[PDB]
DNA sequence: TGAGGTAGTAGT
RNA sequence: ACUACCUCG
């Protein structure tokens, strides 16, 4: 399975040696900006002074000579407005090599590719994006297409082109005839002068001199979703085709030669052996062929609507499914209301001491904010639960066995295994409280084995905390749940994080894995900014393994339609002494290990994805000692 | 709340 | 993160 494909980055001119050397300038501001403005000064500094000039430290660099520089003058900020000064200290050599520098050089060839676009006649641009076309059109409405674009600089010195197939909405009508026609609210709006993107609270039902104010000078709501139906995205072979286009004539007026797209030589990865009681493609296919393994279970209905007892199907297709299953199982039905105060809650204690794992909930739609408390009610009193919206057929097939597939998570019933040999015994993901950094918290979720997942949230708290703590206490708790779940400590754990939060918070974590004698990789995902990957000849495979520089690579989990193109991960080895294909063919394979779903994998791997999941139900639940549940009840799928 | 994907949105 | 477009023996 070894094929070539194309990366929709180019190859361009090597950087001569007045590019790799920048102009260095230092900065004075008056007054001192403060340890945390200074970098966005420095920023608004360089945008202010012009040409192609982008931060370099704690002053920037320049590729326009200094002389024709704005190098004196003022700006505002968060209300203070600042006096600035720069004094050309020579030019400063930058070595591509150098991660770090390689930085200063690709931030100047945005600003190059940004001043060339904003010089071009007859074209939209908006940022780094120029649509040459028109797509579509209609009643005082428009799509432009074209691409996002990017210029950064090779490992190499060299130029690199990266481009993609975009599409942009631009409204036709003004504030006023907008408003007019009969059309609701816009969160945007920019002037019909400047395109200054702006929040507009509502219109003013003020005065009549701001009239003669703009007259003076002899002098439009920005859309997203107010567009009648009458497809955004695109197919591979049309948007690989765009590509190719858009690049060719972009790069056909850079003035940095002809832009050569980089090929790559990628791996077909193998077929994840999915498996419940016997073989089995998706999820769902467990419920007419049993799950892997399955505990006597004991599940309760909440019917918050006007009706009865279990629609029969539902009544069948669980005692079908624990049939072939191995063991058999018992239903409930709550006969409280949660209205019925203390009589309900008590309820749920007689549900959960008669060995109830998780209750059904079939109610009409329930508005977001009864749904977080209904479910958060439940939950303390330690019963995960799945919802099912009421007005429901037995044909809509589909909605109730994912209602189901829930419910059996939910109840800690392992649905699916994967059936082979893998380098980590134990998989763990870590998704983040804080964005940044585990400096406020975060979560985890682990996969392992016997074939079975759990889930980890923080020690308790609120206030700041050392990140690599919180991360260590994160890894350390899923270990011990993996211990009194399955009797054994894993001898190698793969580390998943989101890449976006630094690394060295992970280090502690690693130097305990080490004196507790245990094996260990680190691999950073990074959902976006993988670009494109597109096979030069033949078609486009799903689970393929594309190699780039030392260490980090593209994985393709996906592709399961022809009218959108599929996002490949990236992924960077960052510790362990593991082989790449072994890791690729890891990652690939916890794809399929997401029990809610049962009709169609996530894209990322399951420990990554249940991660986010458990992370954002944390916030829209109130959860801060939910730890009367058991660590394998999916509570938040 | 069925869930997944790819898309867009994220001086007057 | 939110919304739309699909789609799911
Ligand atoms: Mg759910």
């Amino acid at each position: 399975g070894k094929t070539e494909v194309f990366l929709n980055r180019f190859a361009l001119r090597p950087l001569n040696p007045e590019e790799l050397r920048p102009w260095r300038l230092e900065v004075v501001l008056d007054p001192p900006p403060g340890r945390e403005e200074v970098y966005p000064l420095l920023a608004q500094v360089a945008r202010r002074a012009g040409g192609v000039t982008v931060r370099m430290g704690d002053g920037l660099a320049s590729w326009s000579p200094p002389e024709v520089l704005v190098l004196e003058g003022t700006l505002a900020r968060m209300g203070q407005t600042y006096a600035y000064r720069l004094y050309p200290k020579g030019r400063r050599p930058l070595d591509p090599k150098d991660p770090g520098e390689r930085s200063v050089l690709s931030a100047l060839a945005r600003r190059l590719l940004q001043e060339r676009l904003r010089r071009l006649e007859g074209v939209w641009v908006e940022g780094l994006a120029v649509y040459r076309r028109e797509h579509a059109r209609g009643p005082g409405w428009r799509v432009l297409g074209g691409a996002v674009l990017d210029l950064w600089v090779s490992d190499s010195g060299a130029f690199l082109l990266e481009v993609d197939p975009a599409y942009r909405i631009l409204c036709e009508m003004s504030l006023e005839a907008w408003l007019a026609q009969g059309h609701p609210l816009p969160k945007r709006v920019r002037n019909a002068y400047d395109r200054r993107t702006w929040e507009l609270l509502r219109l003013g039902e003020e005065d009549p001199s701001l009239l003669d104010y703009h007259a003076s000078k002899g002098r439009v709501p920005v859309l997203t979703l107010e567009d009648l139906h009458e497809a955004l995205s695109l197919p591979w072979e049309e948007r690989r085709r765009r590509t190719r286009e858009i690049a060719s004539w972009i790069g056909r007026r850079l003035g940095l030669g002809t832009p050569e797209a980089v090929r790559a030589q990628a791996y077909r990865l193998s077929i994840p052996k999915l498996m419940g009681r016997r073989a089995v493609s998706k999820p769902a296919d467990a419920l007419r062929v049993g799950f892997y393994r399955a505990q006597e279970t004991a599940l309760a209905l909440l019917r918050l609507d006007g009706a009865q007892g279990w629609p029969e199907f539902l009544r069948r297709a669980l005692l079908r499914a624990f049939g072939a299953s191995g063991a058999s199982l018992r239903l409930h039905t709550l006969h409280a209301h949660p209205s019925q105060g203390l009589a309900f809650r008590e309820a749920l204690r007689k549900a959960k001491e008669e060995g109830v794992q998780a209750v059904l909930v079939l109610t009409p739609p329930m508005a977001w904010e009864d749904r977080n408390r209904l479910k958060a009610l439940l939950l303390r009193e330690g019963l995960p639960s799945q919802i099912l919206n009421v007005p429901l057929r037995e044909e809509e097939r589909h909605r109730w066995e994912n209602a189901l597939l829930g419910l059996l998570a939910k109840a800690g019933l392992q649905v699916v295994a994967l059936s082979g040999a893998y380098p980590a015994e134990l998989a763990v993901g870590f998704d983040a409280g804080g964005r940044e950094s585990f400096r406020f918290g975060g979560a985890a979720c682990a996969v392992g084995g016997g074939g079975h997942l759990l889930w980890t949230l923080p020690e308790a708290q609120a206030g700041e905390r050392i990140p690599q703590e919180v991360v260590w206490d994160l890894l350390e708790e899923t270990l011990w749940a993996f211990r009194r779940k399955a009797g054994r400590l894993p001898s190698r754990v793969l580390l998943l994080r989101d890449g976006r939060v630094p690394q060295d918070e992970f280090a502690l974590a690693l130097e305990a894995l080490a004196r507790e004698g245990i094996a260990y990789d680190l691999v950073s995902v990074r959902k976006s900014g993988g670009g494109r990957v597109y096979p030069v000849q033949g078609r486009l495979a799903d689970g393929l393994y594309v190699p780039l520089e030392d260490k980090t690579f593209l994985l393709l989990t996906v592709h399961r339609d022809f009218r959108g193109t599929p996002r490949p991960l990236k992924l960077v080895h960052e510790a362990g002494d593991t082989p790449l294909e072994a890791l690729a063919h890891q990652i690939f394979h916890l794809t399929r290990l997401y029990p809610a779903s049962g009709f169609a994998f996530p894209r990322l791997p399951a420990p990554l994805h249940l991660a986010d999941r458990l992370v954002k139900e944390v916030g829209r639940l109130g959860i801060r000692h939910l730890k009367e549940v058991d660590r394998e009840k999916l509570f938040f799928v």
